[PDB]
DNA sequence: CTGGGGTCCT
DNA sequence: AGGACCC
């Protein structure tokens, strides 16, 4: 029943493409600025004290010679991020994508054929590749700990192939399903690798100091927790389960009480080509629609490439908003629009734009801070 | 001085 | 259509 999970995250993913692209910047403290926020910075940076999701003019003040540059176009971040999804499928087909630079890969089956080839002389023979969390002795009769030990070997080989064919560093942690294989992941950063043995799976979990930096725990319910006297792990651990449930639900609460616990069911999901395909625009204000078609227009002319280069169609779009609380239309695209897939673009913007004047009323005064477009149903 | 994306559930 | 969650 037992599996063995890695989980890859990338060091300052946006920042390390950026030193890529212009390597002049390897060197200096290097933002990403997306408006006025700092999205992620580089190690240098972070030595000076810049820290992610940090405001542009805090980054600044802490540190003023800091290199900024802008990110608010995700083309050179996508392309990289499926670049890595598709490596990580050449180990094994089955690979979860979260966000851009972040995936699992199932490595059971690998482990298992691995061991298979092996004889009796060489189990005692198997090492692990980087840092086994909390120190944590290995009994090489544990056929458990083989088995992550293997896992750390398939994972030290991974991020060799990430930064030989494609340049990029990143952390990995080894464990026994995908909570802990994330938990354990980023302990030793940047670009290194930790892999956590049964035996430390409480040590791991008790080491947080709050219950939102469990993944699944989120702004809301972690507000609730805190309204109901739990914060650290150990008290939802210990938390009346009926109480929990009457609170926030029984899915909710059975699924995050196991998560207090370090047990998590759920499988790696192969998670393919993207569901959905959105641009976004922020601005201080929006009042006049002729703008907001420009705008809009914009956005769609991007998004059209895209969904070209992917080679389905999507059977959805959608029109987001948010006022001076964000606000969306959806409706079906046409089928003739979706088979031109020509000017493809003018049927489009009408279309939008009705769906803009069904929210935002013109004949009022209106201050809109964020338009944004989605295609999604593909096919 | 709070981006620009994504997933699935309800 | 919105809401919760992830990065
Ligand atoms: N809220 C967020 C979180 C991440 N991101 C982008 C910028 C990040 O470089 C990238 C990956 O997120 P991340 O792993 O949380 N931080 P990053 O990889 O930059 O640094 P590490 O701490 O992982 O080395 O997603 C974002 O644009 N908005
Ligand atoms: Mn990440
Ligand atoms: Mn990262
Ligand atoms: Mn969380």
């Amino acid at each position: 029943s037992s599996r063995v999970i890695v989980h890859v995250d990338l060091d300052c993913f946006y920042a390390q493409v950026e030193m890529i692209s212009n390597p002049e910047l390897k060197d200096k403290p290097l933002g990403v600025q997306q408006k006025y926020l700092v999205v992620t910075c580089n190690y240098e940076a972070r030595k000076l004290g810049v820290k992610k999701l940090m405001n542009v003019r805090d980054a600044k003040e802490k540190c003023p010679q800091l290199v900024l540059v802008n990110g608010e176009d995700l083309t050179r971040y996508r392309e990289m991020s499926y670049k890595v999804t598709e490596l990580l499928e050449e180990f094994s087909p089955v690979v979860e994508r979260l966000g851009f630079d972040e995936n699992f890969v199932d490595l059971t089956e690998m482990v298992e054929k691995r061991l298979q080839q092996l004889q009796s002389d060489e189990l005692s023979a198997v090492t692990v590749s980087g840092h086994v969390y909390n120190n944590q002795s290995i009994n090489l009769l544990d056929v458990l700990h083989i088995r992550l030990l293997v896992g750390s070997q398939i994972a030290a080989e991974m991020r060799e192939a990430m930064y030989n064919q494609l340049g990029l560093t990143g952390c990995a942690g080894v464990a026994s399903n995908k909570l802990l294989a994330k938990l354990v992941s980023g302990v030793f950063k940047p670009n290194q690798q930790t892999v956590l043995l049964p035996e430390s799976c409480q040590h791991l979990i008790h080491s947080l100091n709050h219950i939102k930096e469990i993944p699944g725990i989120g702004y809301k319910t972690a507000k609730c927790l805190e309204a109901l006297g739990i914060n650290s792990v150990r008290d939802l651990q210990t938390f009346s389960p009926k109480i929990l449930e009457k609170e926030l639900g029984i899915s909710v609460a059975q699924r995050i009480q196991k998560l207090s616990f370090g047990e998590d069911n759920s499988p790696v999901i192969l998670s393919g080509p993207p569901q959905s395909f959105s641009e976004e625009d922020s601005f201080k204000k929006c009042s006049s629609e002729v703008e907001a078609k420009n705008k809009i227009e914009e956005l769609l002319a991007s998004l059209l490439n895209r969904v070209c280069q992917d080679g389905r169609k999507p059977h959805t779009v959608r029109l987001i908003i948010r006022r001076y609380g964000r606000e969306s239309r959806q409706c079906p695209i046409p089928s003739h629009v979706i088979q031109k897939l020509y000017d493809v673009m003018t049927p489009m913007v009408d279309i939008l734009m009705k769906l803009f004047r069904n929210m935002v009323n013109v004949k009022m005064p209106f201050h809109l801070t964020l338009l944004s477009v989605c295609f999604c149903n593909l096919k």
